């Protein structure tokens, strides 16, 4: 599913992302935009052979199981396919773990390069919420 921005913001809010570990909802929406363009079915293979899945491009090296990533851990205890669901619960639950791992949202390189320090509130501007 391709979410609308206000639509996604609300679903993130519904699932407790808003200001989770101190990251305003704008941050999570901005990260989603640049990771997946709000597409739950997004996949992208990494140079190291792992693959990133879903709205927030969660990687199969550490977080989810895909069966083809040697050395990986499945720390979210989830098949990577569950991260492509139209329901964002699994992605959200797994992102809470990631953002708690010690480096905050810097875990998402695109966040650091494209959202960090910017006017992230624009991403939720006008949204009912
Ligand atoms: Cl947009
Ligand atoms: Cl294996
Ligand atoms: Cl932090
Ligand atoms: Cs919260
Ligand atoms: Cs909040
Ligand atoms: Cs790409
Ligand atoms: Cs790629
Ligand atoms: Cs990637
Ligand atoms: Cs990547
Ligand atoms: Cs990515
Ligand atoms: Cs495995
Ligand atoms: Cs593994
Ligand atoms: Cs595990
Ligand atoms: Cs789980
Ligand atoms: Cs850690
Ligand atoms: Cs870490
Ligand atoms: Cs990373
Ligand atoms: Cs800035």
């Amino acid at each position: 599913k391709v979410f609308g921005r206000c639509e996604l913001a609300a679903a993130m809010k519904r699932h407790g992302l808003d200001n989770y570990r101190g990251y305003s909802l704008g941050n999570w929406v901005c990260a989603a935009k640049f990771e997946s363009n709000f597409n739950t079915q997004a996949t992208n293979r990494n140079t190291d052979g792992s693959t990133d899945y879903g709205i927030l491009q969660i990687n199969s090296r550490w977080w989810c199981n895909d069966g083809r990533t040697p050395g990986s851990r499945n720390l979210c205890n989830i098949p990577c396919s569950a991260l492509l669901s139209s329901d964002i619960t699994a992605s959200v639950n797994c992102a809470k773990k990631i953002v708690s791992d010690g480096n905050g949202m810097n875990a998402w390189v695109a966040w650091r390069n494209r959202c960090k320090g910017t006017d992230v509130q624009a991403w939720i501007r006008g949204c009912r919420l």
